[PDB]
């Protein structure tokens, strides 16, 4: 077993572990478009030859609050054949992919990952919540407030509106935590998926506001469910006219939504209880690389006062940490640690998605200052609630 | 059709009316102890005679944030004969016991609905959100970090150790937003259901810690699911010290809770995703009976800085409120309003469980200063999360 | 194996075969309520001793078209032991207990079917059809001409109004086809099984008008299902007044019943469709003892013409049969046949639940005359619908 | 928005609409096919430009009781966009091609309904019943009665045999009430539906008699059941020899098909409880254009005397209606009503399918005279039992 950046034969075999690795792998078509994000040197495979593991990361740009965005490595394809399991080639492959980001600048690696229990261990922590939304849309009816009560929606084929989409997705992106660029191969990606597959999925349509876009399919088993694969709105009256319209889909029972904790949908009806969470999960995981450097990117509160305080990180540094007028200086120190917690907890905290209280409460986070674990969560708090963009 | 505060004679028909609409209506002896909470005035019936309307309130002490406990009107025992539907008794009893609920002096009034659409009209908010966790103990792995790594828990059967659970739910209910005081017909009440009925609900076991105690049954068809009926905890330790004895139940496959959105359990586990949200409901609703009253009884986040804004509740007044080190002041005014919102939209906020930015975004709440709800927002959070206490 | 009437030594043997052979066997105590309604030699036992078959008949009173009440023998509590199956047992059973029925004197015999495929060949043939109809209530509302737009109906328990529910029933059986006598002692039965059962059924409540009531309870496993036991309109302002306080029912999602293909329910709604079909069966089973007795007995539609026909009933006579004036007469022939059909394809016919179109179809009716087909057709049609009273 | 014609431009805007509104829907080219029976006039859209609105009739010809033809209008395609509910455009559009259909000389128009509460506001009534049966053909046996116990069925594939099934059809359209002409595009549409799809339907199988065929295929996840996709039976011999061929899938478990509630199936077996209705909905909706038209055309039952009345239609006029021999006459008048309906009435009882009794019983059919409501019953019913065609 040697680890090596694989060359072109390699690929092969990639795609064959990937094939056997992932049910969702559409094939190696779709997968050439997604190597145009790798960079040189932004994959490993273990040969025995036949390629028995495999991990790659993508050039992603990765928005955090204050609307700072990161250059992120976004760890994908990571598999190993049935065939070598507990041999520590994850470990391995891990290792090597992190020593190249670290080296190349990022500040920070993401995840999108298939069980929970494996990623903590290397430094990944959760910090986006998916929250699945489904609306009996029968019963639904507006409250008088909501906005929108001729329509500014009209109902589109995805692929004749391209530009319109791009251009709405690159607004909210650039305004939400969690937003991702969205390359112009993922376009095509997208809008090909939009098609109807013989004995696979069922036609997608869109509904397009100046401000905002839906993008909905029928369940291929379900007739009366219509799945919302996206929806992206840049204002309040985009979001209220879009649900509007997807709450007129007459033929339809219920409308099932992957969205986030703070979506206002429920508020939008006069019964709260009909917009269901039928689904929870963690959604993109974040491995702080440097501290100093991603603490000092993003955007804290203004609400707070200015503090100091000494932040541990286990095995990744000791800093002297200020938080003032919604800014961060983050720099080495010896002095007696005030806070300390493994570098997976510092990525849960980074987007506003878990409370430092909450993980305190865990003994996940370590501080004998009640005070301190305050100010740390009203810091670390975003303003604008954190969503998940795209998987990867 | 009459509204008289009931008779002796008129509760026969009460409970007649009760047994047609409450399918969980345990019978006549167990509602004569919730009878005990009501005061003199506290019920009305509508009488065609026979009972065709009734509702009533029970005095409560409910906990706010900064640990301040209101005397709280609990709305309950509400029905309409399904012969008298559409007749308007139910808007006829709602106004008449708020007037004797705000001429009584109580601050807020609360209820459990059983269903999301009807009490927004009549000035309630959902005020905490219930969250269903079920745990697949099986694969459930205590982190590293967890704490209580001899067992400070015993095994109890509850009727024998009913002085130790009373003494830690008195400290637990004043110290957590959502607790409410326990009287002990209602300790009497909880530990007659704790017996094991033939053809029904199993024998309910106790875990009992010095700072907390879970109460827990197996499910009555499903024999590998344990339900957590509930779990009070005064510290950390103990949190944890009950969810190691909890996981420790090998003859289960599942444990189930319903518990509150910022519950540490998940964190606790080497797999956050194994404490999988399976249900997600309202809990408490809030009607604020007086606005200046119960926004100067609670307190506010320190973390904020003193501001002043104009706060207009539709046909509820309007009110110069001033934040600061964490009290409000709240007084008559005439000046322009700067935050408008239904009477409802103030119970919502009132204990921390819904950001003011969520229901702006519904247009719940309307402002056009962006910094202003960001001040709201911050200074209405609860510093410990809010809980559900017991329906009634 | 002796065939005789039981001793009262005997029933303890019946008990146990009954217990053993009836998963709705209620017990010895309620057997014994039935047994006062089984004349003296009303029962036959095979002992081998021990009880290895029985068969009885009830005294029974049954409305036919016409609002004709005749003498009806109820078979019932007929088993054969699972140790002597495949001997004989039920037809040497069935042959006596006819002998006996006939000679008494009785023009008709009455079964409620355990299984389709037994009482055919017995001359037994399903008279009317059991409909169950599921209602949406949350969907329902009355269409703009629907009756009933004070109410009329009461929310009762059925023990303290048992005078009012015996006439209004006792009104309903001799207006309506298919109507039987309930005696005394079956009220005593039926008031007992409203009763809730620990682990059993929940209480039953009653809706009651001056001109009918509707008897029914919330399902023991979905308590959003209720049942409706029984309804028994005997105007069509009781049925629109008692289905009004149905969907009153605010606490269900489902309204089911037990009704009759030709109940107006459906039309009382906006959309008929929320009445769905959800269970379709035979019900009461006929056969005719005595021919001529049973056809002179019954009226006939006034609207078709005076006619005369031979029919042949095999291995039950021949008979000239005249109907005019809604009056049949029905008189020895050697006269060549018009009309031939097994003695069980009368019993569909007598009550109107069936086509003699339809049974000519199947072959099970035949004859070489069309017009004489829908003659008969018209003039066993019932003007009241038939439906039927209570299992036996 | 304006209500207009569609011009050839107009059409892929349609089918964007179709495919977002119908999940039924095949595609454009097999809408094209459908296009054929679209008089010139015969759709209309509303624009807001994109299209939010359509409608359309085809020119059907419908069998009623008498085997008598009618001219019929068949409304479908019908779809108001998501984007532009609750602005009165179905409303809009009904007008104006029931304007047209008037003005065309059309005296009945017809339509399937997607859901129940929609078409009654326009004066549509149910007038066919669609009925599944589904038969354990494991336990089923013929009884001795039934006819033909060589086989004259043949197994064939569809497509080979187009001729033979066209002749039968045409058969069997012309003597059956709810018949419809099957166009040859609608011939090529079957055909085309009966082969094989990836992912989609299994082959179509038929059995072919002189007098009959059915057709057939597996269920493409319940491969145990058969679904009978159209039986049509010219005699009663030809419908007992294709049930005999049916029950002989001996790799069945079920058989399953949509028929009319007067089918003698259940009676062509020993245990008439095999063949459960396990579906029942509304199938074919009449609006009677023109009262006096359609109240002339159809045969009445011979077997009621001579009688006359005055009907009046609800804002359709008011008439002198004289039936006898077989024939109604239907002349204007100002007489007193005797009989007062809603003319969505009048559509349900046109075929037989509803009696006036039942809907009477609803107060939908208003009268003081209960013999002439006999009278009605008697007149109004089918002969031959009205069945279901071909949805469009
Ligand atoms: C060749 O590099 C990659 C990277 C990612 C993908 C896929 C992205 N999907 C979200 C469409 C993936 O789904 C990632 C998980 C493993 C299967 C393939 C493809 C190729
Ligand atoms: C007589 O006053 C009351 C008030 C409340 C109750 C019950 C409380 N449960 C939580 C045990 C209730 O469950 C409240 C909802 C309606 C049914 C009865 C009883 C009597
Ligand atoms: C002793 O005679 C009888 C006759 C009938 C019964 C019961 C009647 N039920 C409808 C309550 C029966 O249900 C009939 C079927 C067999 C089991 C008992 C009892 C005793
Ligand atoms: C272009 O005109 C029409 C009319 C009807 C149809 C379809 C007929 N099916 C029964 C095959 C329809 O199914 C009708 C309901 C809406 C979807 C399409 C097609 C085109």
């Amino acid at each position: 077993v040697t680890l090596c950046s694989p060359t072109e034969d390699d690929w092969p075999g990639m795609f064959l572990l990937a094939a056997a690795s992932f049910t969702d792998f559409i094939g190696p078509e779709s997968a050439t478009a997604w190597r145009t994000l790798v960079p040189t040197d932004g994959a490993v495979v273990v040969r025995d030859s036949e390629v028995v593991g495999m991990a790659l990361y993508m050039d992603l740009r990765l928005t955090v609050p204050g609307e700072v965005v990161l250059p992120t490595a976004g760890l994908s394809f990571v598999a190993v054949a049935p065939t070598h399991r507990r041999r520590g080639l994850l470990r391995a492959m891990c290792a090597e992919l992190h020593r190249r980001i670290a080296d190349s600048g990022y500040p920070v690696a993401a995840l999108h990952a298939s069980e929970g229990g494996i990623y903590g261990r290397f430094g990944y922590g959760p910090a986006t919540t998916l929250h699945e939304l489904t609306v009996d849309r029968r019963f639904a009816r507006f409250h008088a407030d909501a906005p929108g009560g001729g329509s500014s929606v009209r109902l589109v084929r995805p692929t004749e509106h391209r530009g319109e989409f791009e251009a709405i997705y690159e607004r909210w992106r650039q305004q939400v935590p969690g937003g991702l660029l969205r390359p112009q191969v993922l376009w095509d990606e997208l809008l090909a998926e939009a098609k109807a597959a013989p004995g696979g999925d069922r036609e997608s349509f869109a509904l397009l506001h100046p401000d905002g876009y839906a993008l909905y399919r029928v369940d291929r088993t379900d007739l009366k469910l219509a799945r919302v694969s996206e929806l992206r709105a840049v204002t309040a009256d985009a979001h209220c006219a879009l649900w509007r319209a997807l709450i007129g889909l007459d033929s339809m029972e219920r409308i099932s939504i992957i969205t986030h904790p703070q979506d206002p949908l429920p508020h939008l009806l006069t019964d709260t209880r009909l917009a269901r969470t039928t689904w929870r999960q963690d959604g993109l995981w974040l491995r702080i690389m440097n501290v100093p450097a991603a603490l000092e990117a993003r955007g804290y509160a203004h609400e707070v006062g200015e503090f100091s305080t000494v932040l541990e990180v286990s095995d990744g540094g000791r800093f002297a940490l200020k938080i003032g007028d919604g800014r961060a200086r983050c720099t080495p120190t010896d002095a007696a640690a005030e806070i300390e917690m493994d570098r997976d907890v510092l990525g849960s905290l980074y987007l506003g998605a878990h409370r430092a209280s909450t993980l305190a409460a865990a003994n996940r986070l370590r501080t004998k200052d009640s005070q301190l674990l305050r100010r740390l969560d009203a810091a670390f708090a975003s303003d604008v609630p954190v969503q998940t963009a795209f998987e990867f």
